[PDB]
């Protein structure tokens, strides 16, 4: 009956680059789907002690959050576009799990994935 | 201090009818937005006494809830559609009043309002 810490956001092991596909992804995409105003449920993790949701990291096991994207990218954290692809992926399909079809919730997560999918469909060449 | 009365919900003294555009707001604009994910802190009159709010009814003095609303609606208590969307518009309100912009309770009435907005926007026809 307690969240979990969030997920980790620095790995500063790890190898940094900058790529106009990360940039984008941090300049662009994060910035066009935090301004949705289907976005504020899913831009920090989900406070299950404060709305009385025991039930929510039982079932969530791979939590994802448009904040904790965002300090990814920050933080380059990921060396692949494709890795931060799969992190705003699991933010979605987070949703479609732990509600049901046709939920409001999962409505308004399909509108911000179809948004995303129509600005990484801009996205520049890896190059 | 103490909680107030719920707001009536029934008036024999009143004529009734039933219309198209009243059926569609029980049966479609009520048992949508009851259904909401966020429509659990407006689904009943705030206990403000429950919540530790002991100046709720000293700023909000024409309290409104959904339960409230479909009460009046299956009691027929209101003779003109706008009377009920009126009562919705006072529940939003006074959200909105009581809290501050950003306030995670002021988003979730936001949301609740664009969406009863949408099916406002599809009321059927006045006879």
């Amino acid at each position: 009956s307690m969240n979990p810490p969030p997920p980790e956001t620095s790995n500063p092991n790890k190898p940094k680059r900058q790529t106009n596909q990360l940039q984008y992804l941090l300049r662009v995409v994060l910035k066009t789907l935090w301004k949705h105003q289907f976005a504020w449920p899913f831009q920090q993790p989900v406070d299950a002690v404060k709305l009385n949701l025991p039930d929510y990291y039982k079932i969530i096991k791979t939590p994802m959050d448009m904040g904790t994207i965002k300090k990814r990218l920050e933080n380059n954290y990921y060396w692949n576009a494709q890795e931060c692809i799969q992190d705003f992926n699991t933010m979605f399909t987070n949703c479609y799990i732990y509600n049901k079809p046709g939920d409001d919730i999962v409505l308004m997560a399909e509108a911000l994935e179809k948004l995303f999918l129509q600005k990484i469909n801009e996205l520049p060449t890896e190059e």
